[PDB]
């Protein structure tokens, strides 16, 4: 019933919300799909405001408040809701113009950045010191904590790892209201624990990226194959360990036939002419599914640079598989291949089409069971649908992974990101599309394919301990006993509540 005094001073300076403006504001996200009004939304100036929430919490006998973090609010079904509780609007963080919330090192080996910050702005501050972050999200709009609390993949994942490996320390505040720095050499179980940690153990305020000098340009490639067999055979080959391959980037995309011609059409990365061949190509090979590999040799402004990564680029691809003659160029600034889905977004939303349902199905599919996937989803289940929004389909290395963190993956070697991006844009066209992501669950289930999720929340305990594993699943516990004893923060995951 008592307020502390630290956290009463936020409700006198007007940080602490509970009109419906603000409550509304932070009870829907991207998914547009599932929604929970939290009872007030905190707006902090500094850290010290989230150390005083924090505190509260941890002191108060009987605190009946869950408390969440937004980013962006990227997150598909609630994972960043406080039902009833308090959202921590992160933003606020930023809103001084000093001290600033990003800075590059002295020696720019790294990044520092706030945990509210957007990477497109981590990416800004980058360049503007010759250098930038080398792992990325397919979208930059969105926050250091929030994709550090999930993992973080995108095209050079394969080599450099989730941006979870390329951290090489954070400031946290814990469930107890501790300001905690944390590192490999110190205090590493915290460190660990938040990496992939779905933002159960603290709110993470700062974190140190991993940089290297910024390349000026990329040399962008799509390869076409109507052989899912050669497409799977030449990602591995692109994004096998020799150390690794030329390519900065690899990433691929599943087209069905029948809508086939519009879908090449709206990459924005062929041209009329080129779609017009690869819908003659399927037609000849009579095929369901096309397939195309995109990926990417970055390079800088050297005089010689570009002839190099014409010659380098004839070489690798000289080693594919992919139809003859079907290999599509494209040259661009680094920033500009980076930020390419904002421009996908500004189109979609002009039209409408941005702000609707995302029932988005994403796991990583053990390489093994990448056929039968294919076999059964993609020249299966999908067939004689409408699909709307991409299939995005690549390997990973494990081996790039510290499985010590939470995140959790498959077992193999190697296994394939498999993100079924679909927007739920015809009328009720939603039930349908969930209907049909149980569907594909079940039909890996039924097959035996030991996947894992990826941004997806489960609500049942024995969904969530087959998740991270039962070894792995004890650890998540005692350092949610340790850091979130109370079982506040982010209710949303639907682990401890
Ligand atoms: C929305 C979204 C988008 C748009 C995108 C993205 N991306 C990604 C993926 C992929 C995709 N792709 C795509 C494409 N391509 C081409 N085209 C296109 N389109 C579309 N899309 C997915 C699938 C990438 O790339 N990668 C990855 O990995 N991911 C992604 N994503 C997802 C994300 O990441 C998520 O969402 C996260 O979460 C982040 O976000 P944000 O917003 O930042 O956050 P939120 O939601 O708010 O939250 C979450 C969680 O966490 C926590 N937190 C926060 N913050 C913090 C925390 N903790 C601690 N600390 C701090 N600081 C909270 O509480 C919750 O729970 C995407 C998406
Ligand atoms: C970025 O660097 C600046 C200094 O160059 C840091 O600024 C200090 O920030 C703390 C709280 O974050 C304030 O209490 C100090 O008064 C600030 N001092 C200065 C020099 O203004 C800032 O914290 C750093 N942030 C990052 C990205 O780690
Ligand atoms: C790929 O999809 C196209 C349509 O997107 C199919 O072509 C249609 O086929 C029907 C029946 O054969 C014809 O009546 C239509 O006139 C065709 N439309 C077009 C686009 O020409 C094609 O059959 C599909 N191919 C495969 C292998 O499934
Ligand atoms: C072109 O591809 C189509 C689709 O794969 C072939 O038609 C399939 O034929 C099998 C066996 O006859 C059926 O089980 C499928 O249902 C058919 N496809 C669908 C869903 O319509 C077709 O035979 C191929 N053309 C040839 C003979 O080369
Ligand atoms: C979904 O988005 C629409 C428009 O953006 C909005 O009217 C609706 O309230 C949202 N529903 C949920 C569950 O977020
Ligand atoms: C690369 O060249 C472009 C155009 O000349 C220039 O704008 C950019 O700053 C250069 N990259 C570096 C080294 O910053």
């Amino acid at each position: 019933r008592p307020w502390p005094a630290s956290l009463a001073a936020l409700a006198l300076d007007g940080k602490l919300r509970t009109d419906s403006n603000a409550t509304a504001a932070a009870s829907t996200d991207f998914g547009n799909i599932t929604s929970a009004l939290p009872a007030a939304v905190l707006y902090p100036s500094s850290t010290a405001d989230l150390v005083a929430l924090l505190s509260a919490a941890n002191s108060t006998p009987g605190w009946p408040y869950t408390i969440a973090f937004r980013g962006r609010g990227h997150s598909l079904m609630g994972q960043a809701f406080a039902p009833g509780g308090v959202v921590v609007n992160m933003a606020s963080l930023g809103d001084a113009a000093a001290p600033p919330r990003i800075n590059v090192s002295a020696d720019g080996r790294y990044v520092d950045a706030g945990g509210e910050q957007v990477w497109i702005d981590v990416l800004r501050a980058s360049l503007a010191r010759g250098v930038a972050p080398r792992s990325w999200t397919d979208y930059l709009y969105l926050t250091v904590g929030g994709t550090l609390s999930n993992a973080g993949i995108s095209g050079q994942a394969f080599r450099h790892g989730p941006q979870i490996s390329n951290v090489l320390e954070m400031d946290v505040i814990t469930g107890h209201g501790e300001m905690v720095t944390c590192s490999k050499q110190l205090n590493a179980d915290l460190f660990d624990a938040v990496l992939g940690g779905l933002g159960q153990f603290g709110v993470i305020t700062r974190a140190r990226i991993a940089v290297e000098p910024a390349p000026a340009r990329a040399r962008w490639v799509r390869l076409v194959y109507t052989d899912f067999a050669a497409f799977s055979a030449d990602q591995e080959r692109l994004t096998a360990p020799r150390s690794f391959g030329p390519m900065s980037y690899v990433e691929g995309s599943v087209f069905v036939n029948q809508s086939l011609a519009t879908d090449l059409a709206n990459t924005g990365f062929f041209t009329d002419a080129d779609v017009a061949r690869i819908v003659a190509l399927a037609g000849e090979r009579n095929a369901t599914t096309v397939y195309s590999i995109e990926a990417t040799l970055n390079y800088d402004n050297a005089t010689a640079a570009a002839a190099a990564v014409d010659q380098e680029l004839a070489s690798v691809l000289g080693t594919l598989s992919y139809v003859e003659g079907f290999a599509f160029q494209r040259d661009v600034a680094y920033a500009a291949f980076l930020d390419r889905v904002h421009g996908e977004e500004v189109a979609l939303n002009k039209l409408g089409l941005w702000r609707v349902p995302h029932p988005w199905l994403n796991m990583f599919v053990p390489r093994s069971r990448i056929a039968d996937f294919d076999r059964g989803v993609f020249k299966g289940i999908l067939q004689g649908t409408d699909i709307v929004g991409p299939l995005i389909v690549y390997p990973l290395n494990k081996s790039m992974w510290d499985d010590g963190m939470s995140a959790a993956t498959p077992s193999e070697d190697v296994f394939y990101a498999v993100s079924l991006l679909f927007s739920s844009v015809a009328p009720n066209d939603l039930a349908r599309l969930q209907e049909q992501n149980r569907r594909i669950l079940r039909f890996c289930d039924l097959a035996g394919i030991q996947y894992k999720t990826y941004l997806a929340r489960h609500t049942d305990r024995s969904d969530w301990v087959r998740h991270f594993g039962a070894a792995k699943w004890n650890r998540f516990v005692e350092m949610k006993n340790k850091y979130d004893p109370k079982r506040l923060l982010s209710p949303g995951q639907d682990i401890f509540n």
